DNA sequence: CAAGTAAGCAGTCCGCTC
DNA sequence: GAGCGGACTGCTTAC
DNA sequence: TCAAGTAAGCAGTCCGCTC
DNA sequence: GAGCGGACTGCTTAC
């Protein structure tokens, strides 16, 4: 045929490849193949040939019969004292062999499902490591089909229910509906069942027939998958439960953390990305609860799917509500995906580099992959994988700022930094050639230390490598950072697109059209620009509804190539990477702050320079790659009251960023590789935030409290004006998960108002929030945290020594809930609402907590509310970090007592 | 008399010591002692005070000890070396007893106490003691009396009082059979609440506190059962009385799979009988219950009584009561023999530690090292993080799997203590690095001369020669004191066979003991004066003798354990003095010295046979060469030999006349190599092993590394009077092998070494036919139970279950909602027992806690349902086919007509 | 489960000042 | 006794 | 298993492979 | 289904 072939799954199952893979003519194959792997051994000059180790040095390939031989050759190599080289996970060597090009995918041939299942209670959350219970519904998804299988158990120990109507599910909630969207409704296969047994073997038959390579949902690695795969096991007994395998090999594997041990069922032959973490890897988020209701409600704004009663008895109350729950929590993953597009970054990293498509979770196996491709076009031989004990290494440099309000903000932040850093020196586990005498960083940093090397490019850690030759770390890192910046652009003029849509919306003309037909990854036309002014409300709001999606794109598409890019920094630093090296690490982490440091004396000389002051700090901050200057004496230069409004002296602060600083920036830095004699300048430092009050206003327009904690006034990011400032709050309570959601909220409002109003409007809102706390819904304005090592502090039920505040709150919820096996249970390493109590409350401890994401059981919920603290929980919550704020900022929340 | 400290502790700025004074009175004082740590200088400031490398330092004397830690951190994030001892109280013990301590053990109250607590809901749990103390036995070293307190009343028992009559008599006449040895130092005190009995106790304990307090789990049970019982009657302060410095905190005991807590008492020594016994005793034991080690220790046979624990005291509170008592004096007992409490003071005083640190080689060791170097107002170094990783460890040959008729053995002289002094390693000591040849070029002398100037270790190590480490220097002082203190003890006994050759026909006299030092052979004016003395004067003179030879011993085994102890320090993150290159010098030169000998003995035994390239020496381990003797033998004719002593005789001749000057010339020729300080790779004979003259005897085996058995006629010159098996590694050495299956495979391998395979033949029959009629516990598998948690699924095994955790889980499943049944302890031993297909325990094996018959609740089910054809399999029959196989014989003629069926 | 370090705040324990 | 600060764990950010 | 080290054996589980 | 051996965990030696 005329395709170009991909594969879709690869598992070695002993001496075989079991391949599932997409063929010329565009069909699913599967093949088992005997795959013949080469490892290689240090032979002498004599016996030279086309392979050579990445130091040059020759060796000899040693093709094998099968690959557990060649495994064996590994180990016997090892005693010897010999080093076995070559890629060890032969079928990165199969998928690397059989694809030796770069992969082409057609996503529309890729059997993505998307499936949960519902398991009726009455004892407890029902184990899926014995799954004890019937499974009653299961929604299966299948994107070949675009069809939404349901199977529905009518008859269980549990209750006999009558058939889900479709035609009422359609319906509003108002005439009995569930709300099913109406645009799945089309698509839905329901199949109901009369026993648990034909439900199961028809979804089995269903899934020998439609078997899934990309398996996902929600929690579906940690439920879904083992409980179905334990019940079949169960019932009709192991090798029934293994067709669920095409290859017909499961393992049931343990996933270790620091805190225990949990059972997954590894499904050889297929790749399961759970979206729960996919959601924790790629979204740059930290929830306070990770339920899909929650993550919905955040990601789609929609709301969740009420129903009266526990879930354990739902069924029997409303299965007709029951089946529509189930189709649309499979939706909503759905749904998410089209918004975040986790899937289509898996697709494109698991095919870039030649991997499983679930080894995209690791940056290490991602990595190994590309360089042991890269350096096999070469016939060059990668290293064997060494141990080496783990050891701590120096990181960034972060500046001690002064407490302060700061008026005038210019922040500017190199790009890509330690990419970057890879690229400018050499740094390559095969491009080291040396080191020298290392005077203090300091000594570097003020150009006081002699000239490291005129021959070789430099770190100030005392590392020296190569400028003849490219690296392949920096060759590889360089692909990937191409990526980032090209998806990064995309974001930005999507980004700067929506505020012109955004603008337009002031003053939308009451007309009647449609949206216009852009690409949003593009600036628009003075053209395009001008026929959005004469759009509607509703055309103009479709329009930024299709940029911010746009935006959203770019933005996982380029956030997660900086990851990949950093990670392999970070690689260089972990123990179980191929080229782990703690010099190469190093070399990075101080150059960085050399680079930060050695750029905050060359920007304060050239500011006391055009202000005709003298050892004047105009750099008030910086951390890892950013500086952040104090813009006053520019603006007081001019003269604060020569500018017309806000958007004047922006524009002013905009042109002396790029004509001014960034030129006295960039010579700063060719000075600085000259001094290390670097292979390339690319220390870039892009101009981020200009921020400030508004004009006229008693706004402070920022204020830092210490390190990592500060807040911004934004106007301009990276060449986007704001039609509405933007405050930029980095490290503070906003910003924390652990924060309650209507305090994240007040405090917000706080900081708003301190930076663009100012001190009375500030103390005006504390007084209004003071007043209607007490009225917050009890949720609102609880606490979260995670609770690790419950056991560790449990004393027969009570707190043991050095007891975390959070955990108490967990033994006291315990107390109270003890021999009622319905009630909800907190889990070991998930999230808990927190709330103090007041002295004499009868759960006899000062705090209680119960699963994050919840109402806390009707059981003791009365007596929860009526003993709250609202008094502790405003103070720790609120006042504690307002007062770090005002105290910063130099100024006052409320006025004191006065008769 | 010279006074000496009994406790120590830091609180905050207060050093709190108790000690005996110069009248011999126990005293208490709290000091605000002040610290000094030391920093580095440049020469201008210098004076008499220099770090390890030589380096001038400054004596920074702080207000309090907080301020000097304080002062560490602030030195730390600055990146300058803070010098000196960080642990304040050893600087205070170094500075208030600045000479040999002389310690009077009669003047140390030893206290070691056991309490009963009935519970109907199962195992009492310390950290809740949620149940009624309703006895204590309390014994004092110093009153050399038994406290028994007796709780005659609680929500279980309103019972009668004990009698010291009944409790004497014997259990014929309806007796406890309470030794009379103790029965007149009994001091019983019933009470009729616990309270009351709680409270005397707690007065009881605040005259007579216990310095060194030790006993069975006292540390784990006894201690926070006792304290937390008090805490939640009387409240917290109240139980805090159980410290004399009114200060008591819960410690975090972790270790790799979950976390318990103690209480440390704050001015007590705390010495748990059960951890001493396991540090000090270098057995391996299928159980660790008192019950279990006094049988083993003592022969003194199981306290026995009629139905559970949690029932005894309401049945016979008689029983209990003496049960109680006897507990102590078990404990008493069994120190007796191994005297690890005065082993215990001995190094605690010699190093100037807290007692309880002895069980620490490196804090030991550590305390040992500076008190020194502060002598030579030296510094010691910072205490700084070392990445945990392995390193290189000892050579073991691969042996030819084989009998081996004539075997000669030789033995390295305390290897690695000797290499630290031979090749003069030290953190100070390193002078550089040379260029690695592989160690087989080393071994085989073809390699290169690591260095003229430097001592060297073939791991590329170079040390200076030109001056002395501080590890050498120390270990040979350990060493020097050894000699020394055995020197001391041996001439306290020959003074002590005088004294005894005194009391022949004592001059009928009244005269008073001599005043003469009995760590030397007595003057022969007091040989003289020693006849003319009364029985009297003479009698106290050999308790005097005795005691003299006591400490002597006890001394030269603490110096011993101390020169063994020092290896394992080096090789450990947490050691001042770690170094990992200094670590892999020790290990990598002992692999050459093995492997450098054995090629020299190979040489030398080809040239005296008239022979080439035959390998002599088959099988080395670490320290130690095996050498086929069997061509030294054909030399002589086999026959031409009297009887077994003669080719013993013969090869004591051979071994010290010709192969050890020849091993001396090899190892001075290494010494140079390596330019080493000194030559001390010293290997003495060790085992001559072979078959009896004219037997059918094999003589010996090898299986593989770590796995053989000798028929041994002498040892390092000991001439046995019966041939002695030296057994490594096989399983009758093996903890987990059944006790009955231990014998039977000894007396296979006794039968294979001795009398050969027609022998063997007969006793396999003979065990095969007895082996069903065995006691189950007799034939039981004996393993550690760790992480049964992460294995037990819902009450059933998980992936990867191991054998004898599935056993454990089973043996739950069988005694679940039995509240009064026995539970298998994470971390402790249990017995296991395969189960025959088709049995009412749903599994293949059960398990059962170690040195415990199995509970009468299943005990019956268990004995018919026991697998014994799988038993006798795996155990037995397994292994034996193992040394067989190897030795090239066959436990029986043919296969059966059954196995051919 | 899945690359890295720097560093903030909440809370416990405990000894010190007040 | 109350309050504080240092040494610590636990959690969660910023980069 | 609070409290020195590494080398290396066998029992048993999982699993592919061969009979 | 049983047996073997390789890759692993668990345990217990030797020194
Ligand atoms: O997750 C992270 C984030 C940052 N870092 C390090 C390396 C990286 O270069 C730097 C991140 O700084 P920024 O957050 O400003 N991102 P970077 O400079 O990589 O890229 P850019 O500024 O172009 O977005 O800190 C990590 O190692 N891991
Ligand atoms: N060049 C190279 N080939 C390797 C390496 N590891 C495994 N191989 C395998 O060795 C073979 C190379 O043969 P070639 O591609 O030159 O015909 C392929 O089967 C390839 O997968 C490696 O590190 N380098
Ligand atoms: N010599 C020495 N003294 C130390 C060291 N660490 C702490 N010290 C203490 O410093 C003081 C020195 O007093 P000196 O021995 O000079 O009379 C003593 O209290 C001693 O305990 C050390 O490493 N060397
Ligand atoms: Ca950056
Ligand atoms: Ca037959
Ligand atoms: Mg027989």
């Amino acid at each position: 045929g005329s395709m170009k072939e991909f594969y879709l799954t690869v598992e070695q199952i002993g001496d075989s490849i079991f391949e599932r893979y997409i063929d010329s003519n565009g069909r699913e194959r599967t093949r088992e193949v005997e795959y013949k792997p080469s490892l290689f051994a240090h032979c002498p000059e004599s016996q030279a040939t086309k392979y050579f180790d990445i130091y040059g040095k020759p060796c000899t390939r040693k093709l094998f019969a099968n690959m557990r031989d060649a495994s064996q050759w590994i180990k016997r190599m090892e005693d010897i004292g010999l080093e076995a080289l070559g890629m060890d996970d032969f079928k990165l060597a199969y998928l690397s062999d059989t694809y030796n090009y770069e992969i082409k995918y057609d996503h529309t041939k890729i059997r993505v499902a998307n499936f949960d299942i519902e398991v009726t209670s009455p004892d407890g959350f029902p184990e899926p490591s014995q799954a004890k219970h019937p499974i009653d519904a299961i929604t299966h998804y299948d994107s070949i089909d675009d069809r939404f299988y349901v199977f529905d158990l009518l008859n269980s120990p549990y209750g006999n229910v009558e058939e889900w109507s479709i035609e009422i599910a359609a319906k509003l909630q108002e005439q009995g509906g569930d709300e099913v969207p109406s645009e799945i409704i089309d698509k839905i296969i329901y199949m109901p069942f009369d026993n648990e047994k034909e439900l199961l073997m028809e979804y089995l038959n269903f899934w020998q027939q439609k078997t899934p390579v990309i398996l996902t949902g929600w929690n579906v690695e940690s439920f879904a998958i083992p409980y179905v795969y334990n019940r079949i096991k169960n019932i009709f007994g192991e090798s029934t439960a293994k067709r669920l395998s095409p290859h017909r090999k499961t393992r049931v594997k343990v996933i270790e953390n620091m805190y225990g041990s949990r059972e997954i069922i590894t499904l050889f032959g297929i790749s399961v990305l759970d979206y729960i973490d996919l959601y924790k890897k790629f979204s740059f988020t930290n929830q306070p609860s990770y339920s899909l209701d929650y993550i919905s409600e955040f990601e789609l704004n929609v709301g969740k799917l009420k129903y009266d009663g526990p879930i354990s008895k739902l069924r029997e109350s409303n299965h007709q509500r029951y089946i529509s729950y189930n189709i649309i929590a499979v939706y909503r993953v759905l749904q998410i995906d089209a918004k975040r597009q986790f899937i289509n970054l898996s697709l494109d990293m698991g095919y870039y580099a030649k991997i499983q498509i679930q080894s995209v979770f690791s940056p290490i196996k991602t990595w190994d992959a590309i360089i042991f491709n890269s350096l096999k076009e070469q016939n060059k031989v990668i290293p064997q994988g060494r141990s080496h004990p783990v050891q701590p290494y120096p990181g960034a440099f972060v500046k001690e700022p002064i407490p302060n309000r700061y008026k005038y903000v210019m922040s500017f932040d190199l790009t890509s930094l330690y990419p970057s850093i890879i690229r400018q020196v050499n740094i390559s586990p095969e491009t080291i050639a040396g080191t020298f005498k290392v005077a203090p960083l300091h000594d570097y940093i003020n150009a006081v230390a002699e000239r490291p090397s005129d021959v070789y490019s430099c770190s100030p850690n005392g590392m020296m490598y190569y400028k003849d030759r490219d690296g392949v770390v920096p060759t590889e890192i360089t692909k990937v950072f191409n990526q980032r910046k090209e998806h990064k652009g995309y974001m930005l003029a999507a980004q700067r697109n929506g505020e012109i849509i955004k603008e337009a919306l002031h003053n939308p003309n009451l007309s009647v059209d449609e949206p216009l037909d852009v690409d949003y990854r593009f600036d628009f036309s003075d053209e395009i620009k001008e026929k959005i002014k004469k759009l509607s409300a509703k055309s103009l709001n479709e329009m930024l509804f299709r940029a911010q999606r746009t935006e959203v794109a770019g933005m996982t598409a380029q956030i997660n190539r900086k990851l990949l890019i950093n990670s392999l920094y970070g690689a260089l630093g972990n123990v179980w990477f191929r080229y782990y090296d703690l010099r190469n690490a190093t070399a990075i982490t101080t150059f960085g702050q050399m680079a930060l440091q050695w750029i905050e004396r060359k920007v304060n000389e050239y500011l006391n320079e055009v202000c005709g002051t003298e050892g004047e700090a105009f750099v008030l901050y910086g951390d890892t790659d950013s500086i952040y200057v104090s813009a006053d004496k520019i603006i007081d230069k001019v003269g604060e009251s020569k500018f017309r409004d806000t958007n004047h002296w922006v524009d002013f602060l905009d042109k002396f960023a790029r004509e001014r600083m960034e030129p006295a920036i960039d010579r700063g830095f060719r000075e600085m590789c000259e001094y290390m004699n670097n292979k390339q300048h690319l220390m870039f430092m892009d101009r981020e935030a200009i921020a400030g009050p508004p004009l006229g206003s008693k706004g402070i327009g920022g204020f830092w409290t210490g390190k990592k904690r500060y807040a911004l006034n934004v106007w301009d990011m990276e060449g986007t004006r704001y039609a509405e400032p933007k405050l930029k709050i980095m490290g503070l309570e906003t910003q924390k998960s652990s924060t309650p959601k209507a305090v994240q909220k007040a405090l917000k409002e706080c900081i708003r108002r301190m930076l663009q109003e100012g001190e009375e409007s500030l103390q005006e809102y504390f007084k209004e929030f003071e007043k209607e706390f007490r009225q917050l819904n009890y949720i609102s304005i609880a606490s979260v945290s995670s609770a690790n090592n419950i056991a560790k502090y449990d004393v027969g039920g009570f707190p043991g020594p050095k007891c975390p505040f959070h955990i108490r709150g967990i033994l006291t919820y315990n107390r109270a809930i003890k021999g009622n096996i319905d009630a909800p249970q907190v889990v070991e390493g998930e999230k808990v609402y927190v709330l103090p109590l007041r002295e004499g409350n009868p759960f006899g401890d000062k705090c209680i907590a119960w699963p994050s994401g919840t109402e806390i059981t009707d059981l003791i919920k009365d007596d929860v509310l009526h003993w709250m603290d609202y008094t502790v929980l405003l103070e720790k919550t609120f006042i504690k970090p307002l007062e770090g704020f005002t105290s910063a900022a130099k100024l006052d929340y409320e006025k004191k007592a006065s008769l």
